């Protein structure tokens, strides 16, 4: 199946499907469509090189709920995150200036495809849309002054989400799913995370049934699967960039709010 | 100037305008309006005498912000979130999950926000606000220790009930001295269970607008918590609690095992 995105346009902003080879945007192919993700696609004939295009959130969630302490001591834990904190790729993560020591986290997202409650572990493929990436980013600083993680890491622009997302489920094993991070700083650029989804304390089904069995989850909800639980910290002029191979890059410049 | 509610009706749901005098519904009306209510409202006409229709939660809030620890009688009040999908209306059940144990209320004074906004200056609080509701806040004080993160002991379906109607004069409200009470009704005798004034508040109204819009937008619709006594009584399969707020009204609801 397919790889569905947003873009700017001149009239706003569409849906599209993303179609071509690699992960890398050089060879990929933004085509217009009428209607959502959720529907069957028919596209009005406008198509762009995805190098020229502005992407933009894959969807706008009416929740983002997120796993703590997810990755291999206390339990795995859910908290969330604002449909405010979410952006999408090259939008600017802004960092208001009590907001300190602020570290990104790659993490493998899911987005949620029907309204469902009290899923079991095993039949969690059938309530979902496909995977994307988000980037959980965090004022540790205020993560440890407030005790509730839920201002630093739901300030506006912490939530990056895309680039686009993966229909193909069956395409992504998630035995071995490296979830990498390049973060650029003074001009360089370093691989600080370097994770795996096999690390995964609670796996996908699990996950999905401990979250919907305290509430209700809408097609569009994202579920941010979890990562280390520290990383580095990111300043104003740093680029920092999660992979997922076979997802693609999401990529995002940091400023000074 | 206005009460604004959403109902229920034999027509289907919409926005309308409380009217009358008091509390009591038997005198109370309910007038539809054209669309919602961050606007100039407008009449269609249509109106029901309140005892014909149902209450529903005030709004469809995109989320729901609340504040811990902030109220007096250690470690500062801190934000938190309610999900969306966890509020509820007037006289709709609590249902408690058999994982979700020793689950208390907590009444608190509800801000529904009027327009989008950040960055607010503490002291234009004001002239963002639609108006006030009731908020009650239901937590599994169990969970809250086992998860550590607060959300999903706050955050169960249901565990939001908001109303009964979001009340706009909010001048009529003394934040100086408003009692908020809560009754629990338990093996068919019922006892006050909370006791509190919002001055005992430590952020006060103008200064959780600003600490919240700091570091969030706000929406239209979106709701504000802003506290309680961290702890009150546990609440059963049966029970029924009851919140009251004078110059606002009465938020019960039964609460059942899920
Ligand atoms: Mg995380
Ligand atoms: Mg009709
Ligand atoms: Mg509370």
């Amino acid at each position: 199946h397919m790889r569905f995105g947003r873009i700017a346009t001149p009239d706003g902003m569409c849906f599209c499907s993303i179609e071509g080879e690699g992960d890398d945007v050089a060879n990929l192919t933004a085509r217009e469509i009428e209607g959502t993700p959720f529907t069957e696609p028919k596209f009005t004939g406008r198509e762009w090189p995805l190098k020229d295009v502005r992407l933009l959130a894959p969807m706008l969630p009416s929740k983002v709920v997120a796993i703590g302490r997810n990755y291999a001591s206390l339990p795995p834990t859910l908290f969330l995150k604002p449909p405010t904190a979410v952006t999408g790729p090259e939008s600017p993560i802004r960092i208001p200036s009590f907001a300190t020591k602020v570290e990104f986290e790659g993490e493998l997202a899911v987005v949620i495809g029907k309204p469902c409650k009290n899923v079991k572990a095993d039949d969690w493929k059938s309530v979902v849309l496909g995977f994307t990436i988000i980037n959980d980013v965090s004022s540790r600083d205020l993560q440890f002054a407030d005790g509730q993680w839920a201002r630093a890491k739901g300030i506006d622009t912490f939530g990056p989400i895309g680039p686009w997302i993966e229909t193909d489920i069956n395409s992504i094993d998630l035995d071995n799913l490296p979830i990498k991070a390049r973060l650029t700083h003074d001009g360089e650029t370093q691989l600080k995370q370097d994770s795996n989804s096999n690390q995964m304390i609670m796996k996908m089904g699990e996950i999905i049934e401990f979250i919907t069995a305290s509430m209700t989850l809408l097609p569009g909800d994202v579920i941010a699967t979890g990562s280390p639980a520290g990383t580095e910290a990111m300043v104003d002029g740093d680029y920092i960039e999660i992979e997922i191979p076979g997802i693609g890059k999401l990529g995002n410049p940091v400023v000074d709010a």
